[PDB]
């Protein structure tokens, strides 16, 4: 008896997690990081996945694969997939209808199918859980954003296949965060729960009608094409122009100085949620130039502050769309490391009049935490 494992399968980050006496662990990586980069990567010698391969992407942007969230399911002639394939520095190809990644592994051309990618995602999810478990990890729940139709939980189910697991059941990520909070242990009227779920490549607000231990999908809203990285990317301009000024150099079309930034800029938003001040360091951003600075929260606030507004116009079509109003949402739970950030939280909860958001879980976690509770259950482990 192995016990059964949470999976957050994400499109920026996957997280893995493992109830056990009594309590939800979320499983840290093979470079202790309790979140994974969903990349892959290949190169002369070698296939990398996760830390690695996010790392490398500016070294060797055609054969570093992301966003395979983005084709589970899709066909190759599908609006969306033309469209985000603008956006990829790696190609996409079409087999007799079906997308394919095409990159260059150890000198061969190959190429993948989506949910073959997103395998190779889950086999370090599993991995890592067998790393810290010390045993072998067969069973898991996995999760899918809400709007997620047939062919693309097939396929993110064949992705477990693939990577050796029984996947026990697909859940949808709201439920999974409902689940985390307990808010299904309930039983009384009918409740409406808004689930703001902020991640690095998308926004999704859901709500979810709970009543006796049965979730009901009543509406969603968002952007896929919103999260984190938007807000990154905002102060990775800002700092553009701040070198401009500082050593009249455009670091623009350097795409290793570039990417280098853009991780000093992922890691002061975060450190933001926390403190008033952080730093961007860089030794030999540029030519041999270092960038050395700082910025506000304040700052980062302002840069951002259209779309941390524009966050809220998914709320309310939400509300419209599920016909209910403010006062009609029970519980608010909180999703992704950009809910973090205090002024969305002020913006959110100045919304619904002072309600108070449900974040006691770290909100990059909540996923992965729902999901290990609902795969104990299933296995008989709780
Ligand atoms: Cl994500
Ligand atoms: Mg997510």
């Amino acid at each position: 008896k192995g016990p059964a494992v949470g999976i957050d399968l994400g499109t920026t980050y996957s997280c893995v997690g493992v109830f056990q006496h009594g309590k939800v662990e979320i499983i840290a990586n093979d470079q202790g990081n309790r979140t994974t980069p969903s990349y892959v990567a290949f190169t002369d010698t070698e296939r990398l996945i996760g830390d690695a391969a996010k790392n490398q992407v500016a070294m060797n942007p055609t054969n570093t694969v992301f966003d395979a969230k983005r084709l589970i399911g899709r066909r190759f002639d599908d609006a969306v997939v033309q469209s985000d394939m603008k956006h990829w520095p790696f190609m996409v190809v079409n087999d007799a209808g079906r997308p394919k990644v095409q990159v260059e592994y150890k000198g061969e051309t190959k190429s993948f199918y989506p949910e073959e990618v997103s395998s190779m995602v889950l086999t370090k999810m599993k991995e890592i859980a067998e790393a810290y478990l010390g045993k072998t990890v067969t069973n898991a729940v996995v999760t899918v954003p809400a709007y997620f139709n047939d062919s693309q939980r097939q396929a993110t189910k064949d992705a477990g296949t693939i990577a050796g697991l029984n996947v026990l059941r697909i859940i949808n990520e709201p439920t999974a965060a409902a689940i985390a909070y307990g808010l299904d242990k309930k039983v009384g009227a009918e409740r409406n729960v808004l689930i703001f779920d902020l991640g690095g490549g998308t926004f999704d607000v859901s709500i979810l009608t709970i009543e006796d231990g049965i979730f009901e999908v009543k509406s969603t809203a968002g952007d896929t094409h919103l999260g984190g990285e938007d807000f990154d990317n905002r102060m990775v301009n800002h700092f553009i122009a701040e070198f401009k000024r500082k050593h009249k150099k455009d670091i623009s079309e350097n795409k290793r100085a570039v990417r280098r930034l853009r991780t000093a800029c992922e890691r002061a938003k975060r450190t933001l949620s926390s403190s008033t001040q952080a730093s961007i360091e860089i030794d030999s951003l540029y030519e041999g130039i270092d960038f050395y600075t700082s910025i506000t929260r304040a700052r980062f606030e302002e840069l951002n502050a259209d779309l941390f507004r524009g966050t809220l116009d998914p709320v309310e079509k939400a509300l419209r769309d599920a016909k209910l109003d403010k006062s009609q949402i029970h519980d608010i739970v909180l999703v992704g490391g950009s809910t973090r950030i205090p002024k969305i939280q002020k913006l959110l909860q100045d919304f619904f009049n002072g309600k108070e958001l449900n974040k006691s879980i770290n909100p990059d976690e909540a996923v992965a935490y729902g999901a290990a509770v609902q795969a104990a259950i299933l296995s008989g482990d709780k």
